[PDB]
């Protein structure tokens, strides 16, 4: 199997919703697709699908440094603390790299989480 | 009672292929089901080889066919190289030798210290006018 979550926004609609996740995704989150489908991707920086927050060890610098990679069109690589579903810790080596369209707009981000 | 994993599958919208930087000649150790499906080539043809095998026509060509743009491979070829990004449109060919317009990104994995360890492709196939004939 991939040795890597593989995630799909549409990079078009606000907020970067989450159009596609792969089955390591699935399996090592403790989410499955249908639940996340239209979502942003943050909800993986709370502990379980209950807590409001982000939590506090997750890297506020490193989750600034994402937003504005996102922002400015680059690609981003980096460190940051997930939760699966039941709460339990996460590192994710998460690299995110736009996919740019017919002319010459972002379409897509694609987001790789190697779980480390 | 379990959920299952993989019910939208059929929605995943791009082929990915994930290839060993460090072994020699980019091999690939994984392609998607949507690869698969678009290329014609299942998994287990495909695993150990260089992506290359894509710009001949079908399985019993050896070399790249002469339609494919010889300077966007060079460009790949460089991108690889120098450990950078590429998005290009690439003509490959299925198994059955019909022609495929590939929208190719590839994106370099740095591992724990500190260098290329993997390199991820993203398909995403698009329309081409491009028609070899009958
Ligand atoms: C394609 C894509 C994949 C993402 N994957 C993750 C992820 O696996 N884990 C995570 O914490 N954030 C991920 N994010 C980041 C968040 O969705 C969001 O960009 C980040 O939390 C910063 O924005 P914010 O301050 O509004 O929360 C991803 C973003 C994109 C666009
Ligand atoms: C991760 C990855 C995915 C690739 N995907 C394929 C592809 O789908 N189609 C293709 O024609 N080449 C693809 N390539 C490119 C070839 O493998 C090769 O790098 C390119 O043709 C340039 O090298 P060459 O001139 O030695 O053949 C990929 C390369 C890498 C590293």
């Amino acid at each position: 199997t991939a040795p890597c979550g593989f995630i799909v926004t549409d990079a078009v609609e606000p907020d970067q919703p989450i159009i596609y996740v792969n089955t390591v995704f699935e399996m090592v989150t403790g989410y499955r697709a249908e639940e996340v489908l239209g979502r942003n991707c943050r909800f993986l920086q709370c502990r379980g699908p209950f807590a409001k927050r982000r939590h506090p060890l997750v890297d506020s610098m490193v989750v600034s440094e994402i937003r504005k990679c996102i922002d400015e069109g680059i690609e981003f690589q980096g460190e940051l603390l997930n939760f699966r579903k039941d709460g339990s810790p996460l590192m994710n080596r998460l690299r995110l790299t736009p996919i740019y369209g017919d002319d010459d707009t972002i379409t897509h981000i694609i987001g790789i989480q190697f779980f480390i």
